[PDB]
């Protein structure tokens, strides 16, 4: 049944509009929890705002709105209405009471603008406050400048300036995150035309003490940029400021002298620019409302210090450990990239903030609809069962609010399942939550007999899907497929057919007792092994090359380990990244080693979640390099999983190579060094980590009494 | 240097007091970051409030304040001043403008009450609003009732009612957290003397549909408790309400009809009582300010739903998975126990909230100052080095704000170190952050030769401390101590001397090349093995029985695993908890097994952090049972670590028993079943989890070319 309707206005005084919140100004009857989040975007060219808008802001916004999954042309079903009103070209022609009249004239304003968001994106001006004298009815406002009189907390939205309108940021211009300490401990540049005076004297004295390398400037070389009253105006051009910030461990941001100025375009620009190049922001003044602060824990990316504690800032900056400081820089890069960096970022964030505030789940991430190549086949006791999907829509939107917004990958997509589902406590399977659980010995445990009879573990039973990439290797494919006949817990085999030429019509595919789905590929890419094929109906994927020889016992043990390490790559070929001491860079190393940091996906388990991330969220430059060299997709997936988890992979059994006994250049090996170092440039840091152990079954090589059996014969 | 002083008042209008925030009303010059957080508590018996106070509130508050580590009698050094003003006995004799005059008369009010917190704790009344007509100067207010006009967000504090004044809650009366689903999906009891009417009709229709078992009552059997206008008054007595809530999966809380009533004592009592017995709160009305909401992510413990979405509540409650619902119940127990349950909880929370808001670290957790028993001794190349301490004071207070408050153990103590310090990315050790790092092969890696020469890993080098408990076993003690001679990375051996009788004067302790510190125990307890002895100068503890035989290679491998699993018990004797199918309870099981859930601390590594938690934070009832049976401290530590981490332990090597080859009842074994099931009652759930693997060195049992060596000879 529909949510209860908000009673509209039948003109409302300024005190009434300042009291708008979701609980009294939003019409939930337009937004059932299960109806998606349809968004109507007004075309600003049909209204007075269009011709006064900054042209780059308008163009970038229109392009993002056209590409957005939530946007509908059907106003009668929309939950949210979006109007872009600025920023406007300077000098601002349009008068305020006029802006108000055109808002109230919008096609679907109804009496009061309920369920509207007014978006006003900064780019070139730091003095605009377009809506100050404007009654906004029941609409929300999203912009970078607010005085206290106008900001409605939990209702309005503080957003990022739109810097890269109709451009793309170049990540290769971002300084590496390591070394932690840069030339200057901190810097500041500004000019101002209460506590201000002590701040200046304190910071000047830090510089004069020569206890650290700092650069603080309280005038600009040339004329400062125009600003609001009491603001530390920006100096120079963006390119000048960034050159210093790239050399700064920390960037000071001194909030405006007037405490009523909650946030300004100029302040938000200082934040943007510091985060863009890894200078950890140090914000003096707690009265500030940073962009998206209702959703983001800004203390993880920025020091936000009261102005009276300016006398302690030097000590504080010197007291942070390298690992804590690096974590702050890494978090700043995540926040900046995800929520600030592009028009897509900003629009996605506005919509996700409103959607999340009204408890609606994100749109489901897309998948690879596969074209099956039907084929003919040649000549435990239950049939395949799929993993259940979309069981946590509300939990992952609302209950998991902190991680959804403050941990990669962010809040924009709904996945069918993830590796981070909480485990039930171990008594629940016996006391009412036992569906699908298969405890060893019915809960009494046991030795190898009981162990082989039941998956056990801490989660219900499930199956896995083999994904096998093939190209021009038809004979070896049929044979390795035949090796899967009889494999326990196998749901199906997905064969990714990369060759331009289709499978010969006269082909007898082995009957292995589960479906073999051959999927056609629009192009020939190693990246296709990590596409989230529609045909994969499990969470667990066993990724295997068409020439890998794994025994069934090895696969079964790997599966059981993965079921207890669901966020990891769990697999057989362990490798590591080696430091090239003279060249100060990385090398790929596949020697026998006591320490590992990668498990190759030519023989490994991982969660389907990472197929979605690899394919649709991870930077395009990584997939492009994989296709340039036809190499390194295994390295790329290890980078991705270790970035998300901050853990090494898990290596299973004493196996080192995994091809056939009888089965088989240098340039390919050197490409892997180049991949590793390029991926580090894309990420900004090396995410791989080392492990000094492998996993074996509990009773491996253990001498047992006669009434006990090993978990496995050989592993 | 001191923080900048706030300029005082030289009477201030209501608009001014409603604008108080930390940035304009708090004097940071009284609170340097490094001066602790000294708190002065007024004795309310010296002021008019004392004789009007509720006597149980006053008595419980005074007792907590007397026992508090922050409280000082020296007003000239205090950062914060605390005055208890209520709740008052009914009918309220004292008039408002009078309350105001006595506040302004407090000894250290100065002109305006800056740096004061006025505490008004509810217990018996739901109609009091003592400070409504009271000017509070620059003081903060902590209470359970606020209208919008009076609540200053980020400055005032919404707190819990004081239910157990001068009593202790009995955890054995709390229903177990499992089964997830209880008799009633949801319940509500209230009576009210806008959206209200649709809520009633919607919920009545859910009950009438008989699609779930629910019990919703909108009148009380007898006269309802007095309440504020538009509130759903409480029914009956606390004992009546709890009896129904114990049978409720979810508890509805319908917020007051008047949106200006931000929170009330009655609403906060409904929250308290639901959380007390595991009913997951479903709060209808988002305008509410729940207790401690600035610090706590309430969505993790409660569904907070707009009143218009009442028509979707039934669907929502039915859509939550068992594991998500159980996680919400578990989080509610943590929040309730830590911040609501006792006067200590509430006072600790008020002080910690203010302290955290002004960026000051918690007081350091105490330690066991040891009495060394000096002794005489009988007859890699560097000397012992201690682990560094207190490197994250600001980070763990401010940057880690989310986890500090929303994850066990909570925010009240500062530890010297913890197992959750973020790791540096793997290039940082080569590019400026390398102090203490010992990479294998200088970063090039290698095989067993290179591996034995360097700890490697992802953290700098460190040492470990052996902790060995002994009692009446003097001969075997000298011998097992001698087995530690030559052990790499050993900092020292702490011998915990439990026997009432001291060590014979004529005793020659072996010289093993590191200090042997023998510590005297005030009493003979197994719990003493987990005291955070002053003498332990490392993070890593190797806990070993006086009769355990470990080889040096085993210890070294275990240490390397622990260095990469620092939050886990990493050790040798693996055991598990078995379900007793007919009795629906747990058993201790030490058979050979393919699945483990405990590693016994008679031979295991763990972080000193858990010694502090075990000794000083974990429930006393667990330590009491250990002393009653002289048993089960190993089980207790596994419960603790798996509760904190939600992970199983890690078992190292194929060893099952760990006593001497030649070395050695039933009642002791049956005590372990009783311990396991009692500990489950204390926690509310079983925290142990299963693992189906052990760890071995990477090249264990691996065939190698001649130019490569195994990491270890035997493991
Ligand atoms: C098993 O374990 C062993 C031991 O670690 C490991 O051997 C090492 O292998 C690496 C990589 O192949 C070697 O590093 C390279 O050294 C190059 C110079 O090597 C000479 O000198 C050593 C002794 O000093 C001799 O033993 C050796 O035989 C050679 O005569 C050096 O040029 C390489 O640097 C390339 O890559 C880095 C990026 O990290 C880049 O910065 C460099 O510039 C260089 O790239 C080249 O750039 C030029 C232009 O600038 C360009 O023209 C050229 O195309 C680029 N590409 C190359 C390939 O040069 C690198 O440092 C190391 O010496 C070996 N050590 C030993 C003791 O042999 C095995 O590789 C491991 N086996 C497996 C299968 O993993
Ligand atoms: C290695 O692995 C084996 C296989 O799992 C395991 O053997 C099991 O051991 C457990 C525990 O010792 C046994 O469970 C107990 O069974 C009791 C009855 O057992 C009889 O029946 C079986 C066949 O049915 C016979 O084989 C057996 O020899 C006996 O004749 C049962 O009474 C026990 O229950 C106690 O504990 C629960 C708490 O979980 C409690 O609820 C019970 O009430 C009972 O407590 C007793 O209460 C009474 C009053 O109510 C009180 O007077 C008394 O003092 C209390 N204490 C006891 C001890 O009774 C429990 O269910 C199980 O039968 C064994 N299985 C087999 C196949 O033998 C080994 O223990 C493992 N070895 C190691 C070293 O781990
Ligand atoms: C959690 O979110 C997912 C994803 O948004 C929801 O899945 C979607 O559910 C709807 C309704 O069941 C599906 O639409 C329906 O499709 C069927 C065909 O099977 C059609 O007959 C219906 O008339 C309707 O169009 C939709 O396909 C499905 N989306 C996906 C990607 O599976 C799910 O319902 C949500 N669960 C809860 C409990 O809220
Ligand atoms: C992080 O917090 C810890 C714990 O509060 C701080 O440790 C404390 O530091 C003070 C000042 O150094 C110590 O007091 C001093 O003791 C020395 C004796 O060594 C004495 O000569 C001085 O006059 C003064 O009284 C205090 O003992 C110490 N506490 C503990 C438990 O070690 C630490 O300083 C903080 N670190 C940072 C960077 O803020």
């Amino acid at each position: 049944s529909l949510p209860i309707r908000l009673l509209p206005e039948k003109l409302p005084p300024p005190k009434a509009t300042r009291g708008c919140r979701l609980h009294n100004c939003f019409d939930y009857s337009r937004c059932p929890l299960t109806s998606g989040f349809p968004v109507y975007v007004y075309d600003s060219d049909q209204f007075v705002f269009g011709s006064y808008l900054d042209p780059l802001v308008k163009q970038a916004f229109q392009a993002t709105a056209r590409a957005n999954v939530y946007v509908t042309e059907n106003a009668d079903i929309a939950c949210l209405y979006v109007i872009l009103v600025g920023e406007m070209q300077e000098p601002v022609v349009l008068r305020p009471a006029e802006l108000e009249k055109q808002l109230y004239s919008l096609p679907h304003w109804r009496t009061d603008g309920h369920n509207h968001v007014i978006i006003n994106l900064s780019r070139k001006s730091d003095t605009q406050n377009l809506l100050y004298n404007v009654s906004t009815g029941r609409a929300m406002v999203a912009q970078s400048t607010f005085y206290t009189v106008q900001y409605r907390p939990g209702f309005d939205l503080v957003v990022s300036p739109l810097v890269h309108a109709m451009s793309e940021p170049n990540f290769m211009e971002i300084p590496p995150q390591v070394p932690v300490k840069r030339k200057y401990l901190f810097t500041f540049q500004g000019e101002k035309i209460d506590y201000d005076d002590r701040i200046i004297a304190t910071l000047k004295a830090v510089q004069d003490s020569k206890l650290d390398q700092v650069l603080v400037e309280f005038t600009c070389k040339n004329q400062p940029k125009p600003s609001l009253p009491t603001e530390w105006a920006l100096c120079g051009e963006r390119e000048d400021r960034l050159e210093l910030l790239k050399l700064s461990t920390f960037a000071l941001i001194i909030t405006p002298g007037d405490p009523r100025l909650v946030i300004s375009s100029g302040c938000a620009t200082r934040l943007f620019e510091a985060l863009e190049v890894g200078a950890v922001p140090v914000v003096l003044g707690e009265q500030v409302q940073l962009p998206y602060q209702d959703m983001l824990q800004w203390n993880e990316a920025a020091l936000v210090v009261p102005k009276p504690r300016v006398t302690e800032v030097h000590f504080l900056l010197r007291s942070l450990s390298d690992s804590d400081l690096l974590a702050m820089r890494r978090q700043g890069r995540f926040l900046w990239e995800t929520y600030f960096s592009t028009a897509d970022s900003i629009f996605n964030t506005v919509l996700a903030m409103i959607r999340t505030r009204i408890q609606i789940p994100a749109a489901p991430i897309r998948e690879e609809a596969a074209a099956e190549i039907p084929h003919r086949s040649g000549k435990e006791t239950e049939p395949p069962y799929a993993s259940p999907r979309y069981l946590r829509n509300f939990t992952l939107t609302v209950t998991d609010f902190y991680r959804s917004w403050n941990c990669a990958p962010g809040p924009f997509h709904l996945f069918p399942h993830t590796p981070f589902d909480p485990v039930l406590p171990s008594e629940a399977k016996f006391l009412g939550s036992g569906t699908g659980f298969r405890p060893i010995g019915g809960g009494a445990g046991g030795s190898g007999k009981e162990f082989q009879a039941a998956l056990g573990g801490n989660v219900p039973r499930e199956q896995f899907t083999v994904v096998m990439l093939t190209y021009e290797r038809e004979e070896v494919l049929m044979n390795s497929l035949e090796r899967l006949n009889g494999l326990p817990y196998l749901n199906k085999v997905v064969v990714v057919w990369n060759s331009p030429k289709l499978p010969s019509e006269d082909l007898l595919w082995p009957d292995i007792g589960v479906p073999i789905m051959v999927v056609r590929t629009e192009k020939n890419s190693l990246n296709n092994r990590f596409l989230p094929w529609n045909e994969i109906e499990t969470e667990a994927i066993l990724s295997i090359d068409d020439d890998a020889h794994l025994r069934h016992d090895e696969i079964m043990f790997g599966f059981r380990v993965w079921r207890e390490a669901r966020d990891r790559i769990v697999g057989f070929p362990g490798r590591y990244h080696a430091w090239d001491i003279p060249h100060q860079s990385w090398l790929y190393n596949s020697n026998y080693s006591c320490e590992l940091s990668m498990v190759l996906t030519g023989a490994a388990f991982f969660h389907k979640y990472y197929a979605y991330l690899y394919s649709y969220v991870m930077p395009q430059a990584i997939r492009d390099m994989v296709d340039e060299y036809i190499n390194c997709e295994d390295i790329a997936m290890n980078f991705l999983v270790s970035h998300i988890t901050r853990k090494p992979p898990i290596k299973v059994t004493s196996r080192w190579t995994f091809r056939c006994p009888g089965c088989p250049d240098d340039s390919h090996f050197h490409e892997r060094h180049k991949c590793i170092n390029f991926f580090v440039k894309v990420y900004g840091y090396m995410p791989l980590l080392y492990t000094q152990f492998r996993v074996d079954s509990v009773l491996f090589k253990t001498r047992l009494p006669h009434d006990k059996t090993k978990c496995f014969k050989f592993i």
